[PDB]
Protein backbone atom coordinates (compact mmCIF):
# COMPACT_ATOMS: atom_id res chain seq x y z
CA UNK A 1 0.00 0.00 0.00
CA UNK A 2 2.41 2.70 1.33
CA UNK A 3 -0.35 4.73 3.00
CA UNK A 4 -0.96 8.42 3.78
CA UNK A 5 -3.35 8.94 6.72
CA UNK A 6 -4.89 12.26 7.66
CA UNK A 7 -6.27 12.69 11.15
CA UNK A 8 -8.30 15.34 12.97
CA UNK A 9 -6.93 16.54 16.28
CA UNK A 10 -8.33 18.90 18.89
CA UNK A 11 -11.62 17.19 19.89
CA UNK A 12 -10.92 16.45 23.54
CA UNK A 13 -9.13 18.25 26.37
CA UNK A 14 -7.82 14.94 27.58
CA UNK A 15 -6.48 13.63 24.27
CA UNK A 16 -2.96 12.55 23.29
CA UNK A 17 -1.00 15.77 22.74
CA UNK A 18 -0.37 17.20 19.25
CA UNK A 19 3.31 16.36 19.50
CA UNK A 20 2.76 12.76 20.66
CA UNK A 21 0.26 12.39 17.83
CA UNK A 22 2.93 13.42 15.34
CA UNK A 23 5.56 11.21 16.96
CA UNK A 24 3.41 8.08 16.34
CA UNK A 25 4.68 8.23 12.78
CA UNK A 26 1.23 7.13 11.52
CA UNK A 27 0.03 10.36 9.94
CA UNK A 28 1.01 12.48 6.94
CA UNK A 29 -1.48 15.26 7.85
CA UNK A 30 -2.79 16.46 11.21
CA UNK A 31 -5.81 18.75 10.93
CA UNK A 32 -6.42 20.98 13.91
CA UNK A 33 -10.18 21.55 14.57
CA UNK A 34 -11.92 23.93 14.80
CA UNK A 35 -12.29 27.60 13.94
CA UNK A 36 -15.96 27.29 14.55
CA UNK A 37 -17.03 30.88 15.15
CA UNK A 38 -17.04 33.50 12.44
CA UNK A 39 -19.32 35.53 10.27
CA UNK A 40 -22.49 37.45 10.86
CA UNK A 41 -21.02 39.99 13.20
CA UNK A 42 -18.84 37.72 15.34
CA UNK A 43 -15.09 37.87 15.82
CA UNK A 44 -13.42 34.56 14.95
CA UNK A 45 -12.91 32.10 17.79
CA UNK A 46 -11.39 28.63 18.11
CA UNK A 47 -12.93 25.72 19.86
CA UNK A 48 -10.13 23.28 20.27
CA UNK A 49 -11.59 21.57 23.38
CA UNK A 50 -9.81 23.66 25.98
CA UNK A 51 -6.23 23.19 24.63
CA UNK A 52 -4.06 26.28 25.03
CA UNK A 53 -3.64 27.84 21.52
CA UNK A 54 -0.30 29.52 22.39
CA UNK A 55 0.91 26.26 23.90
CA UNK A 56 0.50 24.62 20.50
CA UNK A 57 3.21 26.77 18.87
CA UNK A 58 6.16 24.42 19.68
CA UNK A 59 4.15 21.23 19.12
CA UNK A 60 3.23 22.40 15.62
CA UNK A 61 6.89 23.18 14.88
CA UNK A 62 7.90 19.75 16.19
CA UNK A 63 5.28 18.07 13.94
CA UNK A 64 6.62 20.01 10.95
CA UNK A 65 10.22 19.02 11.72
CA UNK A 66 9.12 15.42 11.36
CA UNK A 67 7.56 16.18 7.99
CA UNK A 68 3.95 16.14 9.21
CA UNK A 69 1.74 18.78 7.56
CA UNK A 70 -0.48 20.69 10.01
CA UNK A 71 -3.72 22.33 8.85
CA UNK A 72 -6.34 24.45 10.58
CA UNK A 73 -9.88 23.42 9.85
CA UNK A 74 -12.66 26.03 9.58
CA UNK A 75 -16.33 25.35 10.48
CA UNK A 76 -16.73 21.88 12.01
CA UNK A 77 -19.64 19.64 13.07
CA UNK A 78 -21.23 22.36 15.21
CA UNK A 79 -20.83 26.05 15.78
CA UNK A 80 -22.16 29.50 15.07
CA UNK A 81 -20.31 29.93 11.85
CA UNK A 82 -21.75 31.46 8.65
CA UNK A 83 -20.37 33.34 5.66
CA UNK A 84 -23.36 35.08 4.08
CA UNK A 85 -21.79 38.34 2.79
CA UNK A 86 -18.87 39.14 0.49
CA UNK A 87 -17.45 41.23 3.36
CA UNK A 88 -17.45 38.21 5.69
CA UNK A 89 -15.49 36.16 3.09
CA UNK A 90 -12.88 38.90 2.62
CA UNK A 91 -12.50 39.48 6.33
CA UNK A 92 -12.00 35.78 7.08
CA UNK A 93 -9.55 35.26 4.18
CA UNK A 94 -7.40 38.17 5.36
CA UNK A 95 -7.53 37.03 8.98
CA UNK A 96 -6.47 33.45 8.17
CA UNK A 97 -3.71 34.61 5.84
CA UNK A 98 -2.15 37.07 8.27
CA UNK A 99 -2.55 35.06 11.48
CA UNK A 100 -1.84 31.49 10.30
CA UNK A 101 -0.39 31.32 6.84
CA UNK A 102 2.32 34.04 6.90
CA UNK A 103 5.32 34.77 9.12
CA UNK A 104 5.17 37.04 11.97
CA UNK A 105 4.05 40.68 11.37
CA UNK A 106 5.40 41.56 14.87
CA UNK A 107 2.74 43.60 16.49
CA UNK A 108 -1.20 42.53 16.23
CA UNK A 109 -1.64 38.96 17.41
CA UNK A 110 -1.68 35.27 16.50
CA UNK A 111 -3.48 32.38 18.05
CA UNK A 112 -0.73 29.91 17.62
CA UNK A 113 2.12 32.36 18.22
CA UNK A 114 4.85 32.31 15.60
CA UNK A 115 3.88 28.94 14.05
CA UNK A 116 3.02 29.04 10.37
CA UNK A 117 0.49 26.39 9.28
CA UNK A 118 0.59 24.24 6.10
CA UNK A 119 -2.96 24.92 5.00
CA UNK A 120 -6.69 25.42 5.61
CA UNK A 121 -9.32 22.69 5.77
CA UNK A 122 -12.97 23.57 4.86
CA UNK A 123 -15.17 21.41 7.17
CA UNK A 124 -18.36 23.33 6.29
CA UNK A 125 -21.28 21.48 7.57
CA UNK A 126 -24.18 23.93 7.26
CA UNK A 127 -25.00 27.18 5.53
CA UNK A 128 -25.23 26.34 1.89
CA UNK A 129 -22.37 27.41 -0.47
CA UNK A 130 -23.01 30.64 0.57
CA UNK A 131 -19.89 32.81 -0.14
CA UNK A 132 -17.40 29.97 0.46
CA UNK A 133 -16.42 30.19 -3.20
CA UNK A 134 -15.28 33.79 -2.81
CA UNK A 135 -13.37 32.75 0.35
CA UNK A 136 -11.59 30.01 -1.62
CA UNK A 137 -10.93 32.39 -4.55
CA UNK A 138 -9.18 34.81 -2.26
CA UNK A 139 -7.16 32.21 -0.41
CA UNK A 140 -6.16 30.68 -3.77
CA UNK A 141 -4.99 34.08 -4.95
CA UNK A 142 -2.74 34.31 -1.85
CA UNK A 143 -1.30 30.92 -2.69
CA UNK A 144 -0.44 32.27 -6.17
CA UNK A 145 1.33 35.29 -4.67
CA UNK A 146 4.04 33.32 -2.94
CA UNK A 147 2.52 31.80 0.22
CA UNK A 148 2.66 28.12 -0.47
CA UNK A 149 -0.07 26.23 1.40
CA UNK A 150 -2.79 23.63 0.84
CA UNK A 151 -6.57 24.02 0.61
CA UNK A 152 -8.57 20.91 1.57
CA UNK A 153 -12.23 20.06 2.11
CA UNK A 154 -14.26 17.51 4.13
CA UNK A 155 -17.65 17.08 2.40
CA UNK A 156 -20.27 14.59 3.55
CA UNK A 157 -20.60 11.48 1.36
CA UNK A 158 -23.62 12.34 -0.80
CA UNK A 159 -22.55 13.70 -4.17
CA UNK A 160 -22.70 16.57 -4.82
CA UNK A 161 -22.23 17.95 -1.34
CA UNK A 162 -24.92 20.60 -0.51
CA UNK A 163 -22.49 22.95 1.29
CA UNK A 164 -19.30 22.62 -0.73
CA UNK A 165 -20.34 21.00 -4.01
CA UNK A 166 -20.04 24.14 -6.05
CA UNK A 167 -16.81 25.12 -4.49
CA UNK A 168 -15.42 21.61 -5.12
CA UNK A 169 -16.42 21.98 -8.77
CA UNK A 170 -14.00 24.95 -9.11
CA UNK A 171 -11.06 22.50 -8.70
CA UNK A 172 -9.51 24.73 -6.05
CA UNK A 173 -8.87 21.94 -3.48
CA UNK A 174 -5.58 20.07 -3.38
CA UNK A 175 -7.21 17.17 -1.61
CA UNK A 176 -10.62 16.19 -0.29
CA UNK A 177 -11.46 13.69 2.49
CA UNK A 178 -15.04 12.52 2.12
CA UNK A 179 -16.74 11.59 5.36
CA UNK A 180 -18.00 8.03 4.79
CA UNK A 181 -19.93 8.08 8.03
CA UNK A 182 -23.04 9.42 9.75
CA UNK A 183 -25.14 8.76 6.59
CA UNK A 184 -26.31 5.24 5.86
CA UNK A 185 -27.01 6.19 2.23
CA UNK A 186 -23.26 6.39 1.52
CA UNK A 187 -21.32 4.63 4.23
CA UNK A 188 -20.61 1.16 5.53
CA UNK A 189 -23.52 -0.79 6.97
CA UNK A 190 -24.60 -4.35 7.82
CA UNK A 191 -21.67 -5.95 6.16
CA UNK A 192 -23.11 -4.34 3.08
CA UNK A 193 -20.41 -2.09 1.67
CA UNK A 194 -22.41 -1.64 -1.52
CA UNK A 195 -23.60 1.87 -0.54
CA UNK A 196 -20.04 2.79 0.38
CA UNK A 197 -18.52 1.43 -2.85
CA UNK A 198 -21.07 3.18 -5.00
CA UNK A 199 -20.37 6.54 -3.34
CA UNK A 200 -16.62 6.08 -3.55
CA UNK A 201 -17.01 5.38 -7.27
CA UNK A 202 -18.93 8.58 -7.84
CA UNK A 203 -16.54 10.71 -5.77
CA UNK A 204 -13.43 9.29 -7.32
CA UNK A 205 -14.76 9.83 -10.84
CA UNK A 206 -16.42 13.24 -10.49
CA UNK A 207 -14.62 15.21 -7.79
CA UNK A 208 -12.36 17.85 -9.37
CA UNK A 209 -9.33 17.41 -7.20
CA UNK A 210 -6.02 15.53 -7.50
CA UNK A 211 -6.44 13.41 -4.33
CA UNK A 212 -9.56 11.93 -2.76
CA UNK A 213 -9.16 10.32 0.67
CA UNK A 214 -11.71 7.99 2.34
CA UNK A 215 -12.76 9.23 5.79
CA UNK A 216 -13.74 6.61 8.39
CA UNK A 217 -14.44 6.73 12.10
CA UNK A 218 -11.62 5.37 14.22
CA UNK A 219 -13.95 3.60 16.69
CA UNK A 220 -17.62 2.59 16.85
CA UNK A 221 -18.33 5.33 19.43
CA UNK A 222 -16.70 7.98 17.21
CA UNK A 223 -19.69 8.41 14.88
CA UNK A 224 -23.37 7.52 14.87
CA UNK A 225 -22.85 5.10 12.00
CA UNK A 226 -20.38 3.94 9.40
CA UNK A 227 -17.76 2.25 11.55
CA UNK A 228 -15.89 -0.33 9.42
CA UNK A 229 -13.29 -2.62 11.07
CA UNK A 230 -9.77 -2.17 9.69
CA UNK A 231 -9.54 -5.76 8.38
CA UNK A 232 -12.61 -5.07 6.21
CA UNK A 233 -11.25 -1.74 5.00
CA UNK A 234 -8.03 -3.48 3.93
CA UNK A 235 -9.72 -6.48 2.27
CA UNK A 236 -12.78 -4.77 0.73
CA UNK A 237 -11.91 -1.19 -0.05
CA UNK A 238 -8.18 -0.98 -0.81
CA UNK A 239 -8.05 -3.31 -3.87
CA UNK A 240 -10.72 -1.16 -5.61
CA UNK A 241 -9.64 2.26 -4.28
CA UNK A 242 -6.14 1.49 -5.46
CA UNK A 243 -7.23 1.29 -9.14
CA UNK A 244 -7.94 4.97 -8.84
CA UNK A 245 -5.43 7.53 -9.99
CA UNK A 246 -7.15 9.84 -7.53
CA UNK A 247 -6.76 7.62 -4.44
CA UNK A 248 -5.04 9.66 -1.73
CA UNK A 249 -5.26 7.52 1.40
CA UNK A 250 -7.65 7.55 4.34
CA UNK A 251 -8.68 10.15 6.88
CA UNK A 252 -9.68 9.25 10.43
CA UNK A 253 -12.14 10.81 12.76
CA UNK A 254 -10.34 11.30 15.08
CA UNK A 255 -7.04 11.31 17.05
CA UNK A 256 -8.68 10.89 20.43
CA UNK A 257 -10.51 7.74 19.26
CA UNK A 258 -7.60 6.37 17.18
CA UNK A 259 -5.39 6.44 20.32
CA UNK A 260 -7.99 4.15 21.97
CA UNK A 261 -8.66 1.77 19.11
CA UNK A 262 -5.25 1.74 17.38
CA UNK A 263 -7.13 1.74 14.06
CA UNK A 264 -4.28 3.37 12.13
CA UNK A 265 -1.73 0.96 13.71
CA UNK A 266 -3.77 -1.94 12.33
CA UNK A 267 -4.26 -0.47 8.86
CA UNK A 268 -0.68 -0.09 8.30
CA UNK A 269 1.02 -3.11 9.73
CA UNK A 270 2.27 -1.63 13.10
CA UNK A 271 3.03 2.19 12.31
CA UNK A 272 6.45 2.73 14.03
Amino acid sequence: ANLDIAVYWGQNFDERSLEATCDTGNYAYVIIGFLNTFGGGQTPALDISGHSPSGLEPQIKHCQSKNVKVLLSIGGPKGPYSLDSRSDANDLAVYLFNNFLLPPGHSENRPFGNAVLDGIDFHIEHGGPSQYQLLANILSSFRLAGTEFALTAAPQCVYPDPNLGTVINSATFDAIWVQFYNNPQCSYSSGNAEALMNAWREWSMKARTKKVFLGFPAHPDAAGSGYMPPEKVKFHVFPAAKKSYKFGGIMLWDSYWDTVSNFSSKILGEGW
